[PDB]
């Protein structure tokens, strides 16, 4: 056999590439790891959770992805990562269930075939890569769905960078699958290029 399934919150390399799974709500959620940069995910009646593959170093790295992301309910489907230095977590997401996600708007970039709303929104007292913080959270939105192409992950930075969203250090940056309550499952694959 080979592919495994997790189902407890970890990080670590597979099949060369960074991975990430966490969840509040163990047992309800699951992470099957495939070839290259490729998961899958499945959730039942879940809590909050977050699954990706990609690299433990973010940067500007141009990538493309193809996704299977069957939702019933919210979920995103997006290009996830973390900063510290300023602490930052981000968010470029390409598709989503229920709810589409917003904040305070900062404007728009278009890149790869599709405008992005941006957004600004703060977390406060809560988990981080770095413990319990209050920081900045920073969006962009594709004005339409999709679930295949490519990021260039530079052209949102200086969209960001325009509006006054000022990136750290890079940490870890994955494309992830993210959910709160639903049922659902997902199979994404992500690489450079």
């Amino acid at each position: 056999g080979s592919d495994t399934t997790i189902t407890q919150n970890q990080t670590g390399y597979d099949n060369g590439y960074f991975y990430s799974f966490r969840t509040d709500a163990p047992g309800t959620v699951s992470m099957t790891l495939h070839s290259g940069g490729s998961y899958s995910t499945s959730w039942r009646n879940t809590g909050l959770f977050l699954a990706g593959k990609g690299w433990s170093t973010g940067g500007r790295r141009t990538v493309t992805y193809n996704a299977s992301f069957n939702p019933s309910g919210n979920a995103r489907l997006t290009l996830y990562g973390w900063t510290r230095n300023p602490l930052v977590s981000y968010h470029i997401v390409e598709s989503w269930g229920t709810y589409r996600p917003t904040g305070t708007y900062k404007g728009t970039v278009t890149t790869d075939g599709g405008t992005y709303d941006i957004y600004e929104t703060w977390r406060y007292n809560a988990p981080s890569i770095e413990g319990t913080r209050t920081y900045q959270q920073f969006w962009s939105v594709r004005q339409q769905k999709r679930t295949s192409g490519t990021i260039t992950i530079g052209n949102h930075f200086d969209a960001w960078a325009r509006a006054g969203m000022n990136l750290g250090s890079h940490d870890y940056q994955i494309m992830a699958t993210e959910g709160y309550q639903s049922s659902g499952s997902s199979t994404v694959s992500i690489s450079e290029g």
